[PDB]
């Protein structure tokens, strides 16, 4: 049975920087693309922008799918959001950094977000 996960690189209006979230370490300990699970009746576009209200405040305007990830059965989607409306927070209690790219290297991450976290930064 499968689980489809939609996550986002939410990009300011010059692209140099990200907003990225930590939970309340419920049960690890790391910064993430915030996101969640696609429900049944909603394509993956859809499940980002409302995922992205739910999380962080924002109404997503544009995005652009970044890179796909499967993992043996787990289905990941990262986006990049590029415009939106809303400025975004933590809005579920989590902690929320605006972080410059060039500094995204600074922050643990899951191993899952690596090749995404390499691939945003070589995107510069």
């Amino acid at each position: 049975k499968r689980i489809h996960i939609v996550a986002g690189i939410i990009f300011n209006s010059d692209q140099s920087e990200i907003f990225i979230t930590k939970r309340p370490d419920h049960k690890g300990g790391f910064w993430e693309f915030p996101g969640g699970k696609v429900e049944a009746g909603e394509s993956r576009e859809q499940a980002m922008v409302r995922e992205l209200e739910e999380e962080i405040g924002i109404t997503v305007t544009e995005q652009q799918a970044f890179q796909h990830f499967d993992f043996d059965s787990l289905s990941f989607d990262f986006m990049l959001v590029t415009a939106f409306d809303g400025q975004p927070h933590g809005r579920e209690g989590q902690q929320g950094g605006w972080v410059k790219i060039a500094d995204l290297a600074n922050y643990r991450f899951p191993e899952a977000n690596d090749p995404v976290v390499k691939q945003v930064i070589a995107q510069f």
